[PDB]
């Protein structure tokens, strides 16, 4: 019969399997809509931040700069981080351990937004991956169940059985339809995560390398009058 | 009808059967007690980390760590830096103490991640035998298929479809083993990742306070 | 009964025999083919090009035996070269830093950013090889898709029409395989010659790595000798 | 019958031999290893300087790990004497440890390649037996010509069973493999505490030496 | 096996070609590459052995003067002793190490990456070899199926023909994927443990360094 006589034709497990196929089919397309939106807005900002701080040339630059990113600006939040760290050293001697402790936040936080960008991810590599499986489960238990059929009977003339066994192989082409763009999906999304994750660490290496020839250009000029 | 396809069958299909039967309880009673094990410490570890969010100096950690319970990781780590700082005592050398303060610490948030990991083993390698298993099954189905034909000397299809019915059941089977026990396998090692990612948070922060707070006191003696 | 009548048909009468979406994926999957070698000769030329000018500059700048030779030696490499690039941007830190006691700082720096700079080249070297390593990677399966959906399309043919022999849906059957087979000769050169870019950047990447090294080691050294010369005169 | 088939099948069990080998004398060693630094380990727990690690290790037995680090940070202390540089003690002594025990993990995991391998291709050989029998019968009933796949059968059961075969070779394979390898996971874990219990206490030392000896 | 391949498919021959080809060019690789690593490997473990007795670099330098041209160790030390001329009148210590270090283990580094040549091929004969014999079969039951219409006819004898020459390419096509495969491994196991090797050798070099120069800074410093 047709594509959709063939669904309700069929046994309770293959319908299960078909409809969470598709299923999956929508997490896909879902994920795919708004994440895309998502990530170009967040590169967009952060590739304008960053060229405007391109002209920085100091520590304090830097933040007159930012003042206006935004409070959600990923670049405020590594500036304000080295800020902090300064304002809470007030009175050291030792820059060595302001650059340590500077650098070990940023890197930090720096991870943990990736970590956010790859929220996900795991379901799209999961679904690409298990997607033709779960099919091939789908027409195998058809087709068992069509063969306990036959010798039954027990029959011969194969155009008896044809239909069960039609309407399992819908199974696996419903799991390749599901993994095939699940798969797409996913690599395009990791490269632009890690695109992501560069141009963030880019800021924040302006940060570091800022607060650095800094404490070092201040102390110089404190030890010589 | 699976209670009638389970020895409706060969012998050997029942313990292909059987035994991944058992695999697939083994996968599902570990993803239960660890899952929900993993609830817990992840719901803990992130309210001590809220609270001592509000430190602004090491013994300031100590106090508000001090009730977290005996068997708190937070506590932990700021206990392992407690005794660094106290065998340490009368060293002019801060370098020294940061230093090991961070390999104890780091080698600590390692250690836990190993035994989060303890039961995984089982169901990397579940999903990893389960359909060799299976195609071991199948294959001795369409092995006896041909059996048919040779001992009913008659070519139709009703001879070959108990064969045939056989072998997709262990493939099948094979399936219902093999696929949870890979993707629960997979989801484990990511939480496992990302507990170690907070526990070593609450490190950098424990660290962090430590590094400062010598740095202040060096300070305030010069 | 006896004899036939009948016969079946070339190519052009085989694509008759697959329905509309066996035709897309068969189609499909040739365009892929399409990108995969265009991709491939535009890259190839490029990175030829590239890998020669930075063999001849990694050559010259192994001989300096000083920042400042090294200097000389890069002058006019061409203002896209990624040698010279390097050397402005330990320039940059240099001057930059002018007016501070600590040089151990201005390597620290130097280092973080060339390290960042040879890194970034090679990202700009792996754009488009995502698409080589996905075509390679699902085109079987898209051809798998048209195999599985043309035997289905067969077995509706076997289903209607009662009787069996053969013969009908046979030219279907080899159609659905012939899908398969258009999939994985989309795969294979996708492959390969995902392979050999890789090969071919990861040798790039350690000559940038060279050139860079070489220009942190030139820096180091000097800053350490001057210092010396500096405190003993 | 046929030949080829049989040899499948012959060497798919010559692998399962050479399983059953490294299962019984790995399992002895990594047991054996495993209880002797466990105990090294907890004996050493106690001591409050490098010192006294060398002394509680000093019987520990000749081929003793833990001994072995201890003696590797000794002999850097004593060849650096005359030395005013502590962090090059220390970092020297780092490397060396680092080195050796990376040296002793590769050691541990030799010989859990064949494992891998037979446990990885062990079926496909099995297939290229069945896959070669099949063969030779369809060329079989290509000659004389057949119908009646019952004449041809029997051979083609028999062309199957070196899958089988291949399969039963690779599962214990695959299993063995994997119990080896979560135990010697645990048991660098534990050479590395030892090595970090020796660089700690060198280090300790180092400092509050060098300190007594400024005041 | 003669006759055979002569009456096939001009695609099909193609496929097998291609195959045996492949497996010729593994066996090539292996037995060439095999002797080199195990004349390296006999070289550099008695290398190792002997400046393991050193206590310092001069007396390294000694021990290690007729290893030969080709050594390996020798070129580490050279290096090492390169360092140490370029950086005469350099009162930075420190900086010596560093630049020594660092420039060891690029080129362990670099030695790793020049026996990685030739295992890529391995690696990608190893990839693509199965889809080149499943494609040979998946062309075999194509042309079986062609060939059942015309005449046709059902039966078994012209059907038989497509498959014996599809189950030749999945066999063809798993003796060549197989050793290429494993062999891959082999050899990227054996490069691993070669480079561990050269990089505890420069660890020895770099250790004799870094005390010499320690020796010497405390014995001008406390004459
Ligand atoms: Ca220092």
């Amino acid at each position: 019969l047709s594509v959709w006589g063939m669904y309700q034709h069929a046994d309770i497990v293959v319908k299960c399997v078909m409809i969470g196929l598709i299923l999956a089919s929508v997490v896909t397309w879902a994920i795919f809509f708004s994440k895309s939106v998502e990530f170009f807005n967040q590169k967009r900002r952060l590739k304008r931040e960053q060229q405007l701080l391109a002209e920085a040339r100091s520590l304090n630059q830097a933040n007159d700069i930012a003042a206006d990113f935004g409070s959600k600006s990923l670049s405020l939040h590594l500036l304000n981080e080295a800020q902090n760290e300064l304002e809470l050293s007030e009175g050291s001697d030792d820059n060595e351990g302001i650059k340590e402790r500077t650098s070990f936040r940023l890197e930090r936080r720096v991870a943990a937004v990736g970590r956010q960008m790859g929220r996900g991810n795991g379901y799209l590599a999961t679904i690409g991956a298990i997607s033709p499986f779960v099919g091939l489960f789908g027409t195998v238990w058809g087709i068992m169940n069509s063969f306990i059929g036959i010798a039954q009977t027990q029959t011969t003339n194969l155009a008896v059985v044809a239909p069960g066994i039609a309407e399992a192989l819908l199974a696996t082409a419903i799991g390749l339809v599901a993994a095939i763009p699940a798969v797409v999906i996913y690599n395009v999304f990791a490269r632009q995560i890690g695109g992501f994750k560069a141009m963030l660490g880019d800021v924040a290496a302006q940060v570091l390398l800022l607060q650095s020839r800094d404490l070092d250009l201040e102390a110089s000029a404190a030890a010589h009058p």
